[PDB]
């Protein structure tokens, strides 16, 4: 679609504020450990590794429907929703900032316990149609559960590039993170933003803050354009892994809040 | 409240400073281990969790009371005072530098005691009314002390994001930190800053200087708008970890310094 | 060659996209540990060290064919001038994985050691192969012989030895460990690198598709694609899974390009 | 004092040079263990801790005289402005030596584990004393009698009470686990410091003679120097070094500093 | 000498390049170690330490001969190279990227060996005469090898700055970097950067890239001048320890190469 001007007048701007859950494998509200993964179940062999779906995070999508634009669709020109600029954040970070609850004793068994820590993935994308996914897995011989989306027939050339494993982020708590990540091959009307830390035990280093805004606008000044107006919002926050008494562990996530604004933008009819 | 221009001329600004001890849980001045919480009680348990009020850490706020600026309230005008900028310092960090005190054995004993050390957790914030608090718990079946203020019949939900756990940063040394973190939906009027490493044992980093300024302004060019002539300062400053001989831990909090520059700003009267 | 002004009007400018799989060790993507190396082989003595081939990481290399531009006796030719490169490491978050067969990060109730440890990052955009400089931790060391390593080594070659030159013009063949790129040349090729070392580190990534790499040099010159051919050459090693057993393999992951070309006046040489 | 105009002309700018030996317990120059502290001594309760003088680092402070600038009759005088520093940790070179006695890194047949753990650096520059606020770890804890620390301390202490102040007035007499710099005075000195705890911490520090500290304020006013006397003030604990027993001292090294000055006028009080 | 304006025109301008092998302690190309130190020799005593000279590592200094300036030496005004801008570059960082080396095992004795890790110290200097020294030492005890050049007759003082231990970077690997550092007081006509992270197992962290310059000039936009047509390069790039199977260690560094950009300045006759 040709891309024109910025429509300027009166009620050309607006916003929307929206959060995700995380769907860290316990997905449900009234899940025991909603906001958490299941007690991590490992694989046995190279050839036998059966991970739960309640043990693996999944990324969070929510689709936002915007205001009509057009009242007919038969001008030369109609205007679209164009994503300008985002303020989001990681909510409850202070919640890791406890060391009563229960799990593995820090030294002895007079010692606070140890918080969350460990691999961290950050993910937050704003876009005018579901963010475009490629796959690529550690290992193509796991055998992921079925009521996931995963890739179809793994080979071992997807523990690295293959152009046929392709998917849309179109379901919430459905596409692994460990499955699929961003296709920077395309996504021209997504912008995305990711951070990893891996390890074991890594300090979780997280910052929060009102006064930051991320602008949208590609090299030729256009934002995401929301087809049929929907913006799509997604992320992942994994902020590291819970170790209980017994060793057994869990992955901890938490939900992000998005604060989009959007300005009206024309378009040739297509 | 429709915001006009800054009133310039002679005595339009003015300055402010103040500052805000830690409230680790032992918060009364007369406390042996005032700056510090009481050793860690751990839970047993998910299901039986009953932290002690005195080992978790709790927001810090103080309410400035600023000159008034309207005599007549009949005026088509009024004026408000507007936080433009603040210096702020966490003071003491080198207390810290000490590897005397009773503790814990770096080596064996003939070495030095273990510092201060683990998650740090700092905040700041200024506004013109109390900070907006979002509640969010590591687990919904901890048992809070009821003196203190905490998330209203918990259940599963609010291991994540509750619409409904809301709260305003009201009371000194009553909100704790690992239940309430800034809200970011809300929060119009107040700008916050926060930074969190987590961690067992992670060395903390610290900066000061008396050289770095904030500038409090939003992207409108209006800082936090003072209601009722009060500004709001709010903080934490969790620095780490104590750990004692027998190895039970205490969290180790620091004061922080606010200078804050105000200037008078018109609005039209409600 | 003389290079002369920008060439300006429609079609003047044209963009590509690749990406390179990753040359760990296991090269073959019909190979079980595809994207990674074999479990390292490690020297019994400084006298005695023959790594297997499939044990070494080796740069990734792609030549990308260019329209042609050029009738080739005019007083002044085009060539194809990267401008800038957005580029990504691509299945980052498939390291956020605990389950996988190997080493327990505590006892046998808990999760498995993630990748970690060494890492390396390079990718290179250039009009020509990047020149490389031979340099290894022990001159004798016995490499395979059907790689390309440093011929006839002797300890000097545990610095800077000048004879040691090479091109990096075969992908899976030039071990990391042996060549990196030359300082001294690569007028024509613009390189980026980082590397973290230990055993154990946590490996650090970051994604995006809002961050651009402009390529032009201090004179506003990008690499001038000789022959109508353009280069990408990367590693990205990012760290080291162990096993049950504890043998290790180097762990990498694929690249993406996508570069902007313009088309640069020069004159006839 | 009422701050005018900067002086222009000839001779109007001045520069001096000095370094602040660093002051870890042992803080004579024939002490065998200069610029170290001497073995930690630690407390055995809450209720008895008295650490030896020798055991706890001070701030290192120099006053230097600057030329005479005024008679004070004139409706106004000149006052020496700091401008600009260039300040420098000298020799941290010596830190990278791994044969010095101490605790072995693995066993018997290795290196010795270098200085690391916690760290802290400040310098200041001011036109009079730095002024400092009292806040301690341990209320019950007994300093020394011959160094300054807090009067008739109580459980505030560890925390803000606002009579604990002091004047960085002495050389190798104010403990730094005591003292910091009062953010909310310190309005004619200008002070930056940063701190990273731990037991084990590597080190971390930079040296160069390109980097300038420009310490004028946000109306352009540097400190003012009260009487010609300008004030340098410092602390640099690189770390601990742990001795083959594992008892631990404190490690220092000397800062040095370069101050750009020029001639301020002012309304005479 | 009076310093005047830069000298313009054709053939004003002037590049060098060059590599500086390190200074490990085995410094011979023949060495079987070289790019190392031989194994560490650990003092026995405060009192009785002396390191081997073949374990101490010790600067690179290079002198670089540049185009003859001055054709009468009797003229009021003369010209002197005027070091602008340097491209500098550790040469073989991916070396270290390799766990078949002989050594200890990450693990036992099926893993990888540990590679090269622990302190580092990059330093890299371009003046127009030798670069100037401060000697300090972690002991004023240590014997010294007297085929360095090191402190004469040391005292405690040494310890910490002594006005009286100075030096001039003129040999190359003959002065330990644990005995001399820049010295900031003087270096009116050299610029140096230095880099230094401790420890004993720290990851080594390295760039590499042909992407980026250092300008050389000072505030007065004046760059070094070279003193009788030399050009004066020095380094140290120790990038951490080998750790051996018997578990001795080694130092390794690597190469240095500059690439130096000079203009032609003119200076007063003196
Ligand atoms: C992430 C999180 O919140 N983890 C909890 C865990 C999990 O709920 C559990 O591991 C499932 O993933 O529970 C923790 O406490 C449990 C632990 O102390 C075990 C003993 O190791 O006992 C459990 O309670 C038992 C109780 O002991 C029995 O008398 C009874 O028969 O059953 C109870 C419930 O099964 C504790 O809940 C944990 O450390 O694993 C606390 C974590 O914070
Ligand atoms: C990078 C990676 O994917 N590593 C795998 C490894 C490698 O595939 C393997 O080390 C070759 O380099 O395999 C891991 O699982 C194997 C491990 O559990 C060993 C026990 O030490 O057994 C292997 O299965 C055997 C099995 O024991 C026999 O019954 C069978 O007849 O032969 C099988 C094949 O050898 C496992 O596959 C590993 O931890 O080493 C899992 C890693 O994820
Ligand atoms: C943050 C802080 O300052 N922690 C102290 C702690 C705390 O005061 C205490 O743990 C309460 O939270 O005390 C430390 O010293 C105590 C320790 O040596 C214990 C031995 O386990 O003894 C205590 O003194 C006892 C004494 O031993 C008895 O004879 C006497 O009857 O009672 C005394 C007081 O209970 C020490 O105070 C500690 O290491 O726990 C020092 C820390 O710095
Ligand atoms: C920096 C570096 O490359 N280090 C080497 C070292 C050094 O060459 C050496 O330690 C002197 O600094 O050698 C390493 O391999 C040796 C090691 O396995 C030892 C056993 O601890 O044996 C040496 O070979 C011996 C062999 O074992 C004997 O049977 C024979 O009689 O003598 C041989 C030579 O002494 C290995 O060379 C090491 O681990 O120390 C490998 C390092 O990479
Ligand atoms: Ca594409
Ligand atoms: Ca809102
Ligand atoms: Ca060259
Ligand atoms: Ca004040
Ligand atoms: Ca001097």
């Amino acid at each position: 679609v040709e891309v024109l001007e910025v429509r300027t007048g009166p009620d050309a701007i607006t916003q929307i504020e929206a959060y995700l859950n995380p769907r860290m494998g316990n997905n449900n509200p009234t899940d025991e450990l909603y906001g958490y993964s299941a007690d991590i179940n490992v694989a046995s062999s190279k050839a036998s590794d059966n991970p739960n779906a309640t043990t693996l995070p999944t990324y969070s999508v929510a689709v936002i429907k915007l205001p009509m634009l057009n009242e007919d669709m038969t001008c030369d020109t109609l205007l679209m929703w164009e994503a300008v600029s985002v303020k989001t954040e990681v909510m409850g970070i202070s919640s890791l900032v406890n060391l009563h609850q229960g799990g593995k004793y820090i030294y002895g068994s007079s010692s606070g316990t140890i918080p969350v820590q460990g691999t961290t993935l950050h993910m937050f994308s704003v876009g005018g149609e579901p963010l475009e996914l490629q796959g690529l897995v550690a290992s193509s011989t796991t055998t992921y559960p079925t009521d996931m989306v995963t890739i179809k027939n793994m080979k071992p050339v997807n523990q690295a590039l293959d152009p046929n494993a392709k998917a849309l982020l179109d379901k919430d708590g459905k596409y692994p993170v460990e499955v699929w990540s961003p296709d920077p091959s395309k996504n021209e009307n997504t912008r995305y933003y990711g951070s990893f830390t891996g390890g074991a035990t890594t300090p979780p280093v997280m910052q929060f803050t009102n006064s930051v805004t991320t602008v949208l606008l590609d090299e030729n000044g256009v934002g995401p354009l929301c087809k049929g107006d929907k913006l799509f919002l997604s992320a992942v926050d994994i902020v590291g892994i819970h170790t209980n008494y017994s060793e057994s562990q869990n992955w901890r996530g938490l939900p992000r809040y998005f604060n989009v604004t959007l300005r009206k933008r024309v378009v040739k009819n297509p």
